[PDB]
């Protein structure tokens, strides 16, 4: 009933794919059983083909039921994830919002790859830093319950991405498939801060998290940034109580001055773990607003599953409890915790 | 400067290319530097992003200037080809196969570029094979064949070898792209002429455009019905190429008296079930069949007789059907098969 050149050809005549069809492709070339020129067709063809929740949807959860588990019981109920799709076109910030996070006391677990794949970037700066990214399931859940943050490595977690991974990273361009970094975390985290350079696509990473009913801020800088912008103003779909609903928001209200898009910049893996110990030491700037606001979003969206926590005093609480994070050194102390872990085992 | 994520980052962004960037990825693909998911991506990437006549041309000419030539001076400034791109979906009998044949009987110069089937149950090449017919003649045999029988059969594997990187690759993906345009676009002999048949109801104005570039006498054509060919059933949209410009035109049999026939009884099967079909309308066999050559054979000698400007469209039409019935009636179709055949086997 379903097939290579039946789903291809309706992609193609820009039609919307019957609902199990997707799945079935991802699961295609999840067994193995998909040539990588089938692959390379359905990535692009998907993309031109403006593709729909239920279509990526269908992808995450096709890629999610090959995904390694973590073992019953280990991720709090309450936990979150920050990360972007990348294709920006940075520091780290999500790398850094994320430790912040942590160190407030929300419990955060990352998922991720090393720079150019298709799914998130972050691991060779936490490499940089020390810190052991490539961890099993039994692991990362042991840093999670120790140090309060743990670290999916992607290649670790989705071995049957592997061909998918290859065959994308030939074509080198951004396809659907950027998208499902975010949407395919192993631990299945039920809140986050969730970054989109592609702004038509945004909406679509939102509808695909209301259906999960996660509690999400899927964000877009209006610059172009992946994450929350101090540059300027920044759309977020709010995903809550499984329905989304868009939204603009601006830092002036809170104080932020605004700032370049060249100081929020410039990055390769070891000098991004040094801006890192930089700002996690203390430094002042525009780069500790911008990880200061984006942890204040994931502890904003992990308000939002309580569904009593209102919007403004969220925010405030959210910039309060990562000023302090950071400030206080506990931020620092977690990364240092961090990477002691790694090596006690 | 140019790159495959250049290439196809702009397609992606539904973006036409700039100049020369088709015929780069082309060359890349010919040369055997190109990997897999880089064709597949630029050929359905391309496809969803509508090709233009300038885009489809570079492919083209990139593919011609690495196919082998026919030796100089051994092709007629006014030889016609009978070839459509195949992917109607239906296995009708070879009509562009039967149709060249009559053409070269009429003493038009045919010198048919072709293929084995990709889909279909035979192809032209695997039905002329059936037929003792020799498919992979080099090119100064098909020269020869050409001056000797009055047709010559350019099989596209033989000609085109550095294709088969794409070939292989294009299979795989099972769907129709853009590069099921260029079999028609790149018969190696470089026809001025011919009568070419196009699946695909919207790639066929850019097929015309292509050609239109070269100047040739062509009428693409593709059947109301879905046919690659002009068909009997119904009407068929015909892009007339003249003088540099295209013109659409609707086009019904019914004018010239042609009665309207079904789908399934142009069906046909197998090489061998083909070959038989070749023979029976040859052989004199009136009927449906017979009806769709003499319709498709016109058709060709109509564009072999566009190379002349101050040629009318009607008067055309009605020669080209005398002379398509008559090179059956009187034998000589049937005959120059034979000497066809004979040919072949005495080298
Ligand atoms: O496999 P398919 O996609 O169905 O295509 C059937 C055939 O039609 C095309 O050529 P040709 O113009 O010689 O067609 P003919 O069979 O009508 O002679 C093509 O080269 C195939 O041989
Ligand atoms: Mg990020
Ligand atoms: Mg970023
Ligand atoms: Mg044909
Ligand atoms: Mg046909």
């Amino acid at each position: 009933v379903p097939s290579w050149p039946q789903i291809l050809g309706r992609l193609t005549d820009n039609r919307d794919l019957a609902r199990g069809q997707a799945a079935w492709a991802m699961d295609q070339i999840m067994t193995g059983n998909a040539r990588p020129a089938q692959i390379a067709a359905f990535a692009v063809a998907m993309t031109m083909k403006a593709p729909t929740a239920d279509e990526v949807g269908e992808l995450a959860g096709v890629m999610l039921s090959h995904a390694h588990p973590l073992p019953a019981d280990t991720v709090p109920d309450d936990a979150v994830d920050v990360v972007g799709t990348g294709g920006d076109g940075t520091v780290n910030l999500s790398t850094m919002a994320a430790i912040v996070v942590a160190a407030a006391g929300v419990p955060v677990v990352k998922h991720g790859n090393r720079a150019a794949s298709s799914l998130s970037g972050g691991a060779d700066t936490l490499e940089a830093l020390g810190v052991r990214i490539d961890l099993g399931p039994d692991l990362v859940a042991r840093s999670l319950a120790e140090v309060g943050i743990g670290f999916c490595f992607a290649p670790r977690f989705h071995p049957s991405y592997r061909h998918a991974a290859a065959v994308l990273r030939e074509i080198g361009v951004p396809t659907v498939f950027n998208l499902l970094g975010p949407l395919t975390n192993p631990a299945r985290p039920r809140a986050g801060l969730i970054g989109c350079a592609f702004a038509d696509l945004a909406e679509v990473m939102a509808g695909v998290f209301a259906a999960r009913r996660s509690s999400v801020l899927v964000v877009h800088g209006d610059d172009g940034l992946d994450e929350l912008t101090t540059t300027t103003t920044s759309t977020i779909w709010r995903v809550a109580a499984g329905s989304v609903d868009k939204l603009t928001f601006d830092p002036a209200g809170f104080g932020f001055a605004r700032a370049q898009l060249d100081q929020l910049a410039g990055g390769d893996a070891q000098a991004n773990a040094a801006a890192v110990r930089a700002v996690l030491g203390g430094a002042r700037g525009p780069v500790r607003d911008a990880v200061v606001l984006n942890a204040a979003g994931a502890i904003v969206a992990h308000a939002g599953l309580s569904s009593r926590a209102e919007w403004l005093p969220a925010w405030e609480e959210g910039l309060r409890r990562a000023s302090a994070a950071i400030d206080t050194g506990a931020a620092e102390q977690l990364l240092a915790r961090w990477v002691r872990f790694g090596r006690q085992i």
